[PDB]
């Protein structure tokens, strides 16, 4: 549902926050389909994926900040309290998806 | 620095988010300090204010919503994802200030 997304000019949590695509995209993308040896039963949750992040990412840029981002001001010290979250997100793969 | 915009018939970011003061307005406004009380050393942040309101609010009316105010038209189902913050924000009290 995220390869939608993936195009000079469109918004999103993903285009947004891990890979953004500019206006002068010159280059090509190419998917398939590989389901029988990147996922297994039991969930496969060896892939993370940052859904939660601070303002956006520059263009041909990597973040791999691991620091827990704050919504108010109130400050955590980096426990699993009020007001903040850990950025990072476990995917949901499943041999068995549609 | 706030005490300047609770007056009838002024703008900012409490007046108009937390309490509005209509122009008939005959009541009267005692502050003073006491901060010796309210505050402690390591950073007071037990008081809370907002930021964030989606339009004007009557006067004599109080919000306690604590809900993600939406900047676009992007939802975000209640995380700290894109284009949404939060809009309850704490103080950054301290007994040290000027």
């Amino acid at each position: 549902d995220e390869v939608r997304q993936i195009a000079p000019g469109q918004t999103g949590k993903i285009a947004d926050y891990n890979y953004k695509l500019p206006d002068d995209f010159t280059g090509c993308v190419i998917a398939w389909n590989s389901n029988n040896l990147d996922s297994k039963v039991g969930g496969n949750y060896n892939y993370l994926y940052r859904l939660f992040r601070k303002s956006n990412l520059k263009p041909f840029e990597r973040d791999i900040s691991t620091e827990i981002y704050q919504a108010g001001s109130t400050p955590c010290n980096g426990v699993e309290g009020f007001n903040c979250y850990f950025p990072l997100q476990s995917y949901g793969f499943q041999p068995t998806n549609g």
